[PDB]
């Protein structure tokens, strides 16, 4: 019950589900933080484990594609297994591998990627209590 949201120390923007789109593999992006109801789809908690999942569904976050997007959680698949870890989220099985901002080319939402940690605040985030 405890929910939170992940806003981007690049944009001010938080990780939000594409269009509230429920089914597994909708792209995660960031958008301006909504509040009330309409939020579930930009709120998340960490399991037991303490691995992120969205409150819409509880699908982990993937990046076993080109940009982020909600799956099932498998505890079997390594680009499904995401924590918190200070300013930034990163991969359970290679803290090394942490997400990241990336605007948009074509003036639409940013989207996520997970890569290699350099320090830039595209890559930072702020736990924000719901
Ligand atoms: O565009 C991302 C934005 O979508 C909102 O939901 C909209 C959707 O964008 C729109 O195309 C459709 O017609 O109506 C939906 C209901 O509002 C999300 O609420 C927002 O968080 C973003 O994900």
């Amino acid at each position: 019950p405890k929910f939170f949201y992940i806003k981007s120390e690049l944009n001010g923007k938080v990780l939000d589900i594409g269009g509230q789109n429920p089914a597994p593999g909708s792209k995660i992006i960031t958008w301006d933080q909504k509040k009330g109801p309409t939020a579930v789809n930009q709120l998340w908690y960490t399991d037991q484990q303490g691995v992120i999942r969205s409150k819409l569904n509880d699908f982990a976050i993937d990046a076993s594609h080109e940009q982020i997007e909600t799956q099932p959680f498998d505890p079997n698949n390594p680009k499904r297994a995401w924590i918190v870890s200070g300013n930034t989220i990163a991969q359970l099985s290679d803290r090394d591998n942490v997400l990241g901002v990336i605007k948009s080319d074509k003036g639409a939402s940013a989207h996520i990627c997970a890569w290699k940690q350099h320090g830039g605040p595209n890559q930072k985030f702020i736990i924000e209590s719901e």
